[PDB]
């Protein structure tokens, strides 16, 4: 495939955050996390699973799921850590769900489905 390369999940730059992320075409669940991270390294297997669920099936063209390096590229967002989630929805993107991550995929799931505005379940 084309585009079957390690990265579901969108990994969106800083300079593509304001036009990927922070889109209303869909919700965007954004990452903000760094590779050298202990806990990027634990919201990884949910990300890129979650993110493969989404960016592969019925929500590949509905909700995204993204994430940004927040120290290789700086981001003018808000951090409330070191790593931060936000989850952008179509229609509520000023008012994100900052998260700083559940760990999990299940929680993913409910997440851009209650906070979401497809409510992606």
């Amino acid at each position: 495939g084309p585009l079957g390369s390690e990265g579901p999940v969108t990994v969106v730059v800083a300079k593509n955050y304001n036009e990927i992320v922070l889109d209303d075409t869909k919700d965007v669940l954004i990452e903000f996390y760094a590779p050298w991270c202990g806990h990027c390294k634990a919201l990884a297997p949910k990300y890129e699973e979650l993110g493969a669920l989404y960016a592969k099936s019925e929500f590949k063209d509905r909700v995204v799921i993204a994430k940004v390096d927040a120290t290789a590229n700086d981001v003018p967002d808000e951090i409330q850590g070191f790593p931060t989630i936000k989850l952008y929805p179509a229609g509520a993107k000023g008012q994100p769900v900052t998260y700083s991550g559940s760990r999990t995929v299940e929680d993913l799931i409910k997440f851009i489905a209650e906070n979401g505005k497809y409510k992606a379940a």
